[PDB]
Parts: C-alpha cells; sequence; structure tokens
C-alpha cells in the first residue's frame, strides 16, 4: 500500500546549462551531463516534497530554478511520490499518511546514498552540499543527516526544513525526527501549527507567525495553504536577499526596521552567515514575494 | 443548512485610493468615498469567488490589485462564503455543493441589484461593466447577466467565466448555467475537466488544454490546483497584456509565435478587441506567470 | 579628416543564438547565419553610435543584449567610427563635430540600404523594423527614415531617438535633422540640453527634466554624462516596461503615481501602444535602473 | 590655484540608517547620528574620488551603498574637489594635475587625522578601517596610510587603490605614493595604462589585462572609460563575491573555472582571506556587472 523502493524513487537534476526535466534512477544518473565529469564544481542542493506530492509540482521547481539561476548550483530535485503515497489518495488519509511518514527514513538513506556517490565519485565536499526538505520530505533529509554521519562522511553543510510535518513528530526524540545536530546548520521555517508545529527543531527556528497565514484564509481552512507558504517564502529569500528578516523570538518583538546584523537574521541561503541563533519572529505579508522589509543587513 | 440572504452577502470595494479590505452590505454601500460621488466615473469590475471559497483570499486580492492598479478602476469583490458553504464543510461534500450551486442564481440578482444601482444612481453606462467569476462564480455570473437583461437594463459589456464549475451545470440549457448570451462578450477560461468542464459556454472558450494544469502534480491529485489556475491565469494576463496568446483550437495547433491578430487572440481585459471568435489551444508553463510568448499582438 | 566610405561601415548582428561579436560588411553580411536563410522572422532593430563613439561599447552592447534576450529581436549596430571621428580626436573638436555631423545623412543612406535588403531579399516587412540612434546617431537615424520613404518601401515601424544632438541640428527644418515624420512613430529621450536640445523633434518627447541628469554631477561638468544617460534610460526601459512612466508636460506636472494608460505613457518599445501624444515630463532617480515607478499601466 | 585647506574637504557619513547625502566637516562631523555615540562599533570605510572628481558621483555613492548595504558599515566619502581642481577646470590640464598631485597628502593627512580621532575618541580599532581610493585618491590613501604609521595609531588593516594614477607617481620611491607597506593589506585593481600604471603597488596587484578595458572603446579615446572602470568592477566584488577572479599572472593564463582558493584570489573586501600574494590576470566581460565566473572559491 503506498510502497517504498530504491527503483522506484527518482530525481530531476537540474543546472543553468540543463532544464531537461528528465527523470534518472541511481543507473541512468551517470547519463546525466554534469555527471559526465569526473569532478563537479557547483554547489549541490537537494530539494524533497512530502506527504501526495510531487518534485515536479510548481512551487518546487520554482525553488530549482530560483537556484539554478544563481550560476553555481547543481539542483537534485527527490521525488518519492509512490511512497509518500501520492499517487493512489483513495480515502483513508490518516493511514496512509502513517504509511509516507515511516517511507521517511528509506528516502533519506536513498539521499544519503547519493549523497555518498557525489563526495566519494565526484569530490564534491559535504561543505558544499545542502538538503532542503518539506514537510515529510523535512524529515526525510534529516533522517539523510544522520545517516551521512553514520556512512563516516562528516555532516551536510546545512539541512533546511520547510514546515516539518508535526503529527507523528512533534514529540519524538532527536534520533527519530528533523533535529538541530542533523547537519551543521539546520534551518527551520515554521508556517503551519497542525499540519506543521510549532515545536523548536533546529540551529534556528523561524516562527513566520507562526500559523494562520496571511492571504491563505481562515485559520483551518486555510491550514494546507499556510503550510505550502513554507516552500514559497524561501523561494523568495533565494530570490531576493533579506526578503524576510527575522527578530529575536519576543513576546513583544521589535520591529524590522530596527535590525541589525547582530541579533537579526535574514532567512535564506546565508542565515548562518549572521551570529544569532534561537528562534525569530517573522512577519509578513499576504501576497507574493511576501517580503518583510527592503533594506539588508 | 449553507444559507443564502442579502444581508449575509458582502463586498469589498477596491480603488487605487481605497485599499480598505473592508466589508460593505448593500447599505453600508453608500459609506464607501467612490460611492460618495454622483457619477461614478471608473470601469467597474466584479470579482465573485465559488464553491467554500471567499473573496479576500490571495489570488482573488491579487486580481482585484492587479486591476485596481491600472487606474480607473473600481473593483467589487462579492463574497458569499455561507451560501457558498465556506463556513461549514462538515462532512458530505456531494450535498453542499448541490445547495452552494442552486444558491449561484440568488448571488447573481444580488449582483444585478448592485447592478442596477450603479447605472441609474451612479450614471454607470452597461459599456463601463464587467463581471469576473471563478467555478460556480461563473454560473454567478451568468444568471446576473440574463437577469440584468431581464430588468431592463440590458447587456453586460462582458463576463469573464473562470473555470466554470462542471458538475451540475455541464448539460444545462443556456437559462440555467452560464451561457454566451449573458453578455456582449462571454470569456471562459477552462483548466480543469472534473470540478470545470470542457464543455463550450461562451463567445471564445480559451482551453488553457484544458485539464491536469502543468506543475500541478498529478492528474486527479492535482485537480484543485488545475481549477484554480483559471484565476491565477487570467490575474498575471491582467499584469502583463498578451502573457497568454491562444491558437484557434487546432488538433495540430500552430505554433504562438507565428500569431497574428487575425486569427490568435490575446485571453485578457482585451480579448474581445481581437475578431477571432470560437475555441482556442493556449499553451501554458509550469510556474507564474505561466506567459507563452513575449510576443504581442 | 574624419572621412565617409561605405567600405570602412561595419555592421555587428546579434541574435539570442549568435552573440559573436564579428563585425560584418555589405558584402560579408551574407556570411552571418541568421542571413543564410530566405526570410528573417524576427524583429529587426538597428542601433546607431553617435560623435567619436562606435558600436562594441558598453550601453550600446547593454542595449543589444536587453533586446535579443527577448526571444525574436535581430539586432544590428552600425559602426561608423571614422566618419564619426572616433579616429582621430587630435584637437580642434568642433571641426571634428562638423566633420561627423555632414557624414550623417551618408551613414543614414547605408542603413536604409540594409533596410533595402531585409524587405526585398529577407522578406522583412518594414512593420518590423526599428531604429534606435544616439547624438548623431539619431539624426542618422531619421536620415535613414527619409531614404526609405524616398525608396518607395514606406516607413519605419519607429524610429528612436536617444538624446539628439543639439549643436548643428536644433534649428534645421524637418528635412535636416531627425523628424517627427521619420517613421510612423518617433521617440525622442531628451536628456542634456547643451549637447542635445529641448526641441521638440517627435510624436512623443520624453523629457527627462531634460537637462542636468540626476547624479551626472555639476550642470555643465556633467553635461557628457547627461547625454549619455539616454542611452542607459532606454536599455532599462527595455528591460523593465514601465520603468520610466512620462506624464503629460506640465508647468506642474502631476505624479507618476497618479497615472493611467490614457494620459501618460510608458517610455520604451511599447510607448507608441499608448494614446497621448506630445511632450511629457519624466522625473527620474540618480542611479541605474533610474526608474520613477514599480506600477505597470 | 586649486588649493588645499581643511576646512575646505567635506564628507559624506553613510549608514544603514543614515542615507543623508549631507556634507560634514571637521566641525560638524560631531553633529552625525552616529557620531554622538561614545563608541562606533561599525566597521568603517573611507572612499576618496581623483582628479576633478567628488565625492557625489553616481560610481562612488553605488560603492558606499553596496557596502551600507552589508550590515555593519559606516562609509565616509572623502570630498576635497578644490584641491583635486574639479572646480575650475580651465584649460592647463597637466599644471592643474600637477597641484591636485601634490594636495594629494595633504588629503591624506585630514584622512588620517579623522582617523586618529576614530580611533582615541570612539574606540574603533584599526583592524577595523579601510582605505579606498582611485586615481589621485588611491596615493591619498596610501599617504594617510603613511601619516597613522607616523601618528603611532599602527596600520590600517586594508587600503585598496582602484586604478592609482600614474603620471607623477608610476616611478616614485615607496614614501611617495601608494605603496605595499601602507596597511597590513594593500589591494591595487590595475584597468588603464596611461591614466593609470601598471608597475606593481601592492601585496597583491589585479590586471584586470590590466588596458584598454572592453567595452570603453578604442584604445586611448576610451582611456578615461578604462580609469574608471576600476570603480565599477569594485563596487561589484562587494557585491557579488568572486564576481571577478584572479589567476595567478602568466604570459599563459590559465581558466577561472579550474581555480581554487589555493591558486586563485576574489577580488574584493575579502581578498587578504586568499592565501596567494602577487600579480593576477583578471578577464573581465565588456558589461556591468562584468563577473568572469559564477563559482564562488
Ligand atoms: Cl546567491
Ligand atoms: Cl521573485
Ligand atoms: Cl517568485
Ligand atoms: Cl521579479
Ligand atoms: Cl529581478
Ligand atoms: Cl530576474
Ligand atoms: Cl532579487
Ligand atoms: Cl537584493
Ligand atoms: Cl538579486
Ligand atoms: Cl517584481
Ligand atoms: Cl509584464
Ligand atoms: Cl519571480
Ligand atoms: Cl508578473
Ligand atoms: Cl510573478
Ligand atoms: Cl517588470
Ligand atoms: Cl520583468
Ligand atoms: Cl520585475
Ligand atoms: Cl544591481
Ligand atoms: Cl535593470
Ligand atoms: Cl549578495
Ligand atoms: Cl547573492
Ligand atoms: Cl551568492
Ligand atoms: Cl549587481
Ligand atoms: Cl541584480
Ligand atoms: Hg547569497
Ligand atoms: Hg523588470
Ligand atoms: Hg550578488
Amino acid at each position: 500500500p503506498c510502497p517504498y523502493s530504491d527503483d522506484t524513487v527518482k530525481m530531476i537534476i537540474l543546472t543553468r546549462e540543463n532544464k531537461k526535466h528528465d527523470f534518472y534512477t541511481l543507473d541512468t544518473i551517470k547519463k546525466h551531463n554534469e555527471f559526465k565529469k569526473s569532478t563537479i564544481k557547483h554547489q549541490v542542493v537537494f530539494i524533497t516534497h512530502g506527504f501526495t506530492s510531487s518534485a515536479d509540482t510548481e512551487n518546487f521547481l520554482a525553488m530549482a530554478k530560483a537556484l539554478s539561476d544563481k550560476g553555481n548550483y547543481l539542483v537534485i530535485l527527490i521525488d518519492w511520490r509512490v511512497a509518500a503515497c501520492t499517487e493512489e489518495m483513495s480515502g483513508i488519509q490518516l493511514a496512509y499518511y502513517s504509511y509516507a511518514a515511516s517511507n521517511t527514513r528509506l528516502v533519506g538513506n536513498y539521499i544519503a546514498t547519493v549523497t555518498k556517490m557525489l563526495v566519494q565519485k565526484y569530490n564534491v565536499p559535504m561543505a558544499n552540499i545542502r538538503l532542503i526538505g518539506h514537510s515529510l520530505g523535512a524529515h526525510t533529509s534529516g533522517f539523510a543527516g544522520k545517516k551521512v554521519q553514520e556512512l563516516g562522511l562528516g555532516k551536510y553543510s546545512e539541512i533546511i526544513g520547510l514546515d516539518p510535518a508535526g503529527p507523528s513528530f512533534k514529540s519524538n526524540d532527536c534520533s527519530e525526527r528533523i533535529c538541530k545536530t542533523d547537519a551543521h546548520y539546520v534551518q527551520i521555517i515554521h508556517t503551519s501549527n497542525h499540519l506543521g508545529t510549532l515545536v523548536t527543531l533546529g540551529t534556528v527556528d523561524f516562527m513566520n507567525n507562526g500559523y494562520n497565514q496571511p492571504g491563505c484564509g481562515l485559520p483551518l481552512i486555510g491550514e494546507t495553504c499556510s503550510h505550502t507558504r513554507a516552500v514559497k517564502y524561501f523561494t523568495e529569500c533565494i530570490k531576493h536577499e533579506c526578503c524576510l528578516i527575522g527578530v529575536p523570538q519576543s513576546k513583544k518583538p521589535q520591529p524590522v526596521s530596527k535590525c541589525t546584523r547582530n541579533e537579526c537574521v535574514c532567512v535564506g541561503l546565508n542565515a548562518k552567515t549572521y551570529p544569532k541563533t534561537g528562534s525569530f519572529y517573522v512577519p509578513v505579508e499576504s501576497k507574493a514575494p511576501y517580503c518583510n522589509n527592503k533594506g539588508k543587513i
């Protein structure tokens, strides 16, 4: 029922000069142009979707483009639609979710396997790799982060969890969910509180409120849209640096206007370049690009 | 049960200098700045949501803005979330849908009532009024257009139907669905074939395929998205003229690059400025703004 | 002394798939890829430099790119460096200027010959050809516009004059300078008043003040910068539609924010799609991209 | 005759939150916000123009802005237009240039005086201060570097020389020109060989060829442009890290793609963090932002 298997998992490799939306498997991976080299020079970013979704959705493809259009980025979108239960939503959602939930560790091993090859067969340093995951894909990402460590490879430079799935993980121990230790830097974007979780999970946790996303609708009816805003938020931050600025999580957070690079953080690829750590409040707009300020820090 | 009432219908009125997202009713309407004048000079456009939705969602507010930012547009977003069952999705979808569908002529009569006022008390000419409506909203708009003709006001200059609901309407008589005679020009955008309908409904029917929108995911799992794409596609056509060019529906459609204003049409507020009528094929891209060609015709 | 001669005039043809910064002549031209076909289907735009300048300069290469990048554009930059005295700035500037000024009708004839060839041998319709010229290159382009008429080819769709040289032209009759009659649409960008001229010369005259451009320096020391600011402005307007919005020229010009498409005009390739004609005022910002509004109209 | 005096020297002080393009003097400096504190925590950078120029030109303000946009930077732009002969350009260039060159040490002393204050009264350590100078401004900057060492302050962390003026300095003793001992790190950008000089002057010398800048025009006609390019190239390196990558100078320079932080250096604020020292060849593009690789190292 909505099964897992390595031959069933596929990838889409995108570089500035390779937008062929073709799918590769661990076999056909070497047939990719960028993989015809002996050394891969680009920054590598894996993107993994969650429950009942797929790599070729608008939101994830946009993210792949905003990265690939930066120049030295090789993007690998991980597609596990089958094990994610996407190929069959016929009823019992709660049973399905629980199946895809448990498949998260396997897709994570898959990612780690591909990672081992980039490192040992293409000379890609771990400092050059990042994982990006949404909902269940976020836990997938961390399990991958745990696995590479086990494989004696070291830690990923950064793992970005886009609104990490809450049910079945909220109160798990660090070993059974995305966790602040899975990479050198773990960046968490929180947007929904039913499909997602307010629970703190990374080096830095950005609390884009963090529930009832503005413009998404009513509190629960709009839950799925608030869940998806995490993917769209991160994309705008890749596109426009400092689009979203976060302030030290407070009951009376200061305004973004008062920010300095010593206590606030610009959500995005360079979040780790800012020294402050922990939870941050991050106000947002109701329509794209949602940015909460024009200045940079 | 998901009931209708004039006093329950609200409006959000937007103009370049009146972004107040406040709600008015046939009573509080006269209190709006734009309605304190004795003659409204703007082009007036009604925007109406469909099943289990509401006027202040991102997509529609973004449409209301793309219009108001042009300058002489007064935008009236029709909100009927209760008659549309928004406020109570508690199980039985098929029964609810039927009440919302039934409520369409009522909201339509409501729109016609606001039109008779624009016409008679504010001197707005029917040539200056357009209706836009999504899913059930489209049929609502059609009823409004039929209603005004019965009221002796003549026809609206145009009614735009974005992916008109199919279940309960696809095989209706012209009098019980949005129809090509409900306005001087009726522009229909087709994007999904289960929630929407492939059947011809207007002066011009743009078939952005028209099912399984690109980037929306798998066939049925991405139906809700495909259905919503029509609101986004149009909005983008409002923002960028000719974003989406349609070629005469062919089993072997010619490329958009070969188009001339004589056989092709730019989906939008000015589609009627193009002579070709009938069905058109409209290729689309997988990510906003989806446009299919840089050229203008 | 700073002589004119057909073989000394050279061209650079840039298409999306041909950025070979190679020079061709009326001879070696047929050897260019795009000219190996029987018919050229791209939109054609000539770009002509001014006194003591040349085709392969930054600003003109930037404009060539901003065009080509927009899909169906075939860019031909006219290089007449010797006839423009570039190749010999040895003293008496005022004498050299007069030399180049006389050569302007000759380079114009040349462009007209090339136009005759695009039309007759490649079936390039005049409606598909535009000329952009700066300083002395504007007059050159106007003379080109005259020649083609004289040649019985009809008119260019549009001639765009970026800060037309003032000295030796400002008070010439229409037959001896760029003139509103040289093409169907003539777009004049005014930026400096000593090197350029305030006099009206087109269907539309945009007065980006029009002298002492912001950020150019002191009134007369920055003359040369204000003069070049015409080319840089046009490029940003090809890049960003409505980057620069002109309001009706007035003693007390309304602000750009109050604009609508019926009285304002977005400087650029699409200016003529805007109904208002005449002189416009265009406030500008002091640093690239200089745009004066985020809204489009 | 194009005279010098402390009173006449003015500064523009810019911080992320203080874009007031106001001028201050040794007297009015204390009236600046950032200077009301008892300490200045920002990283501080001086930017000094050269012959017949000024602090408020487009290129320099763009640079000021590109730094301040980096969060912790107080940018002080040194304006000495009168002593640089900007306010009188009337005839004899070689004599005027002779006077401005003479005034360079005076302006350097001024800069050194402002530095002693930053150090002694605002507790800004030398480690946090950088000087950036163009043409004569480069030598002025180097004179300030000498002066601070004379003042018992220690060295400036870095001095960046943008196309240092060649005539009247090219063959001077280290004491009468910008020199590799003027700061802990001295970064020189070479772009023109007549206004500038190919002679080595720093810890590292980047040879953006280093003459006849591409896109600047003919060999001597575009000398002034080639000379200003160094200001723009540096501005882009602050904006895009590794925009311009330097390769060991060779009669057969390897390409930038084969680069590694071990043998190549990214021109910019962080060049000194790259191990390789000496002369580098730097290939460049013909139009903004000129960058020569998309990779970072
Ligand atoms: Cl980036
Ligand atoms: Cl964006
Ligand atoms: Cl976007
Ligand atoms: Cl954008
Ligand atoms: Cl952009
Ligand atoms: Cl962009
Ligand atoms: Cl951006
Ligand atoms: Cl930015
Ligand atoms: Cl950017
Ligand atoms: Cl934008
Ligand atoms: Cl657009
Ligand atoms: Cl975008
Ligand atoms: Cl857009
Ligand atoms: Cl967009
Ligand atoms: Cl735009
Ligand atoms: Cl754009
Ligand atoms: Cl844009
Ligand atoms: Cl920029
Ligand atoms: Cl731009
Ligand atoms: Cl950056
Ligand atoms: Cl960046
Ligand atoms: Cl970057
Ligand atoms: Cl840039
Ligand atoms: Cl940019
Ligand atoms: Hg970055
Ligand atoms: Hg733009
Ligand atoms: Hg950048």
